[PDB]
């Protein structure tokens, strides 16, 4: 049983909870590879037993283990599975096991809200058109014109024989990024292959540096058809800054809703690779990772010359003072727009509360420190201070392979 | 089988062959990842080390395979068969001690891990002669504000003899004072030592800044006091270049920052008193160990005398006073004319050193949390980059406080 510090507080606590782990990360006693963002790579008589562990664990978190109803659903998965070699999740168990797949995420700082969350069953979905509709849907309750609310949406489970639901987009909304000459890109470098993607699939490309892309969305064999996202459901957010004057006309501007959408849901060993989520954005991923990033948008001189600093040496820390302007101003923007955002601050303290929550409902909590310490700021965050132990609890989201 | 190692600023891959040799076991299983734990933790395999050690000797002065080679290790193994260790050649020493350093998963300064002053104390037999060493070490290695990397190796553990030891975890260290209130006036890390210190006879201070005196022990010897001559410690005031007020904080902080209780281990021979230094990057002073709320503890303070409105964390006035004293930091060591490397030029230098070593040895031993500087870790190159944390050896260790 691991031996956790907090070095703040000099408390000491152990993960019990470590020791249920099962799925194997990618570290072993002679190298860590924690700091690795892929790790490593991506007879149903195994299904048998992650759905029976699954089964044990809904029946816990309602007291009911132990004779009654309990013993009775056991039997139903142990004949379903007989009978088709897979099986069908109670509505319920799918809205108990989409939550604690968000409370297992070890890099999720946002845990503190995982027992509120909306789940859409669309397990009966059966056309790419459906799918568009149901994605619209989400948007929209998701949005919420600015009020956002964390929700997920489980299209139908992979089956043996017959391909999967597949969204090609890795987030609901996405800006375009367009290659030219030099080979630089105009718009989001991250997106430079989706978008030329929706281009060979029909998309007719745009203006400039915030384009919207078109949704790519996959039924099952049928290839991917093109959808275009209607506007007025795509709430967006210009940027400004409330003493610097000029920053507005940068014409920076970033979007409301996170919504990951190429990440594969799995449940008591059923998997759902189309099953897109959203919460809402803490804002130093819009204004440090997304606009500074040196292969993002990089800004960060742009604004410094505005600013008037000290380009010409980093010991003038002017890298610094850019990147908490720009931080100043998303969270400025996204008030003054009435769109739920969070700072670094505010988040890394309530993931602190979440894991004394976690402690004594768990006794453990998986944190994966590289991703919980924000991209700035890092140690005036009390999770900084803390020590955390990373593993792989199921219901997950994992990582898998794009669709081509 | 060896781990592919991606940059995503670059898009840039390799493998991290050398890892494949990792000499030791860190505290990582395929359970579990303890990556962010800061401590993680005869004959016959003293001599399995020992000829490891010989022949990275004998392989970086391009003699592998050689007659002196060969030569050399059945000396040693000679030498333990008769008296259960053996003796490390001057210049074995200087080439381990360097590779302890350029093995040193934490150090983000290891681009100038060739560039290392090796002092050669194993001739060293008490505390008096330990203190003149310390005192020499200091002012070679301060040089007057142009600082120079160094390491002082007194003699190594030995069966029938107790450990030399260093009982201050740094040579130059701030007292830290227990207080009516319960508080700490001084440094709050340091209470264990200053208390130590008075109860070996140490009239106490009463400022934040009070330089601790040393506690030096001989084998088999009680720790006995000594105190540092003022002229060999040199300091920096801190002040702000276009913040007036901050001088009058009277915050300061010391030159050298001089290790002084980690293990060296060289070939199975361990060294518990070899005090090294280099020179402080300036988030350490500015972020660490001013703003930590277990240390100093300054940033609401100066927040405050900054007009910042601390009523709301979305001001992110937290950020805004923490930039500013690293600023002071760096402008104050700079107008002292003392030696100073900030975080963006320090990972910069690292991000090269790993280069180097993929070139030399197949790839670097790195922990990425504390590679990645305290403020602004994303504004740097390392955070981008993938790294492999493994223990080789020669190495520094830490090793349990000898109270
Ligand atoms: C409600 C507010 C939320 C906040 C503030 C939040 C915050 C974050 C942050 C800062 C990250 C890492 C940033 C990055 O990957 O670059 C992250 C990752 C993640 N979040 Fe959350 N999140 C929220 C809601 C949710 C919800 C509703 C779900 C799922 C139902 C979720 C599941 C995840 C997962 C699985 C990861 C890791 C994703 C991966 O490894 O690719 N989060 N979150
Ligand atoms: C020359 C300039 C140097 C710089 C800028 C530098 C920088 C650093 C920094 C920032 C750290 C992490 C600090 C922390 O623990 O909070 C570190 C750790 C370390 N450095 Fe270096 N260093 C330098 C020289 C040296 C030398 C000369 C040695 C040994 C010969 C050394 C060995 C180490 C070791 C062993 C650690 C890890 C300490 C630990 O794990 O607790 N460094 N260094
Ligand atoms: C619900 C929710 C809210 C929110 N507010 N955020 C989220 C973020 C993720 C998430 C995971 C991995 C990512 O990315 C992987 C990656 C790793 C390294 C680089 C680099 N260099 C780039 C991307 C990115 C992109 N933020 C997001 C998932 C859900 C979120
Ligand atoms: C040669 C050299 C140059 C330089 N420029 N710097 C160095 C810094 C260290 C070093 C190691 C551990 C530390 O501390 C370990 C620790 C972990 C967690 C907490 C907490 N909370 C506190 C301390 C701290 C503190 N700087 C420094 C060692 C050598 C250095
Ligand atoms: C190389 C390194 O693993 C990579 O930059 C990680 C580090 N920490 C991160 N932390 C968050 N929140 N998001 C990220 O994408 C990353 N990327
Ligand atoms: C809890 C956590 O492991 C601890 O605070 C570490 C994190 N990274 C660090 N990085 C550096 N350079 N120095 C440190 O002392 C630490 N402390
Ligand atoms: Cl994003
Ligand atoms: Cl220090
Ligand atoms: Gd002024
Ligand atoms: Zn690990």
């Amino acid at each position: 049983f691991p031996r956790v510090k907090n070095w703040e507080v000099g408390s000491i606590t152990y993960d019990t909870l470590s020791a249920q782990a099962q799925q194997d990360g990618p570290c072993t006693p002679r190298r860590c590879l924690g700091s690795l963002v892929f790790p490593r790579k991506l007879a149903p008589e195994q299904l048998l037993s992650q759905a029976r562990d699954f089964i044990n664990q809904y029946y816990s978190s309602i007291k009911r283990s132990g004779s009654q109803a309990h013993e009775q659903r056991l039997q139903e998965v142990e004949a379903e599975v007989a009978a088709t070699g897979t099986y069908q999740l109670r509505e319920s168990e799918l809205v108990f096991g989409a939550k604690q797949a968000w409370r297992n995420a070890p890099r999720c700082v946002g845990r503190i809200q995982w027992g509120k969350l909306q789940v859409f069953d669309a397990r009966d979905c059966r056309s790419a058109q459906e799918m568009f509709t149901y994605i619209c849907n989400h948007i929209k309750y998701a949005t919420n014109r600015g009020n956002l609310r964390s929700a997920i949406t489980v299209f139908p489970q992979r089956c043996p024989g017959r391909g999967d639901f597949r969204i090609w987009n890795s987030q609901l909304v996405r800006y375009a990024g367009y290659r030219q000459q030099d080979g630089s890109v105009r718009g989001d470098p991250a997106n430079v292959e989706i978008t030329e993607l929706c281009i060979q699939h029909g998309w007719t490309p745009g203006n400039g540096r915030f384009d919207v892309l078109p949704l790519l969305l996959q039924a099952p064999d049928e290839p991917p058809e093109l959808f275009l996202l209607p506007p007025e459901l795509v709430l967006e957010v210009p940027l400004e800054h409330p003493t610097l004057e000029w920053f507005a006309a940068l014409g920076l501007r970033w979007y409301a809703l996170p919504a990951v959408s190429n990440m594969l849901l799995e449940i008591g060993g059923l998997e759902f690779p189309a099953a897109p989520f959203s919460g809402w954005y803490m804002s130093t991923e819009i204004g440090t990772r997304n606009l500074c990033d040196p292969h993002r948008y990089n800004i960060l001189e742009d604004v410094a010359v505005c600013m008037d600093l000290d380009t010409r040496t980093t010991s003038s820390l002017w890298k610094d003072k850019a990147a908490v302007e720009i931080n100043v101003a998303v969270l400025h923007s996204y008030q003054l727009a009435k769109v739920t955002i969070v700072d670094h601050h505010a988040a890394t303290a309530s993931f602190m509360k979440h894991l004394e929550n976690e402690q004594k409902a768990r006794g453990g909590c998986p944190a994966d420190w590289a991703w919980i310490v924000p991209p700035i700021s890092g140690s005036l965050t009390p999770v900084f201070h803390q020590e955390m132990v990373n593993y792989f609890l199921s219901p997950a989201f994992r990582y898998q392979p794009d669709p081509w």
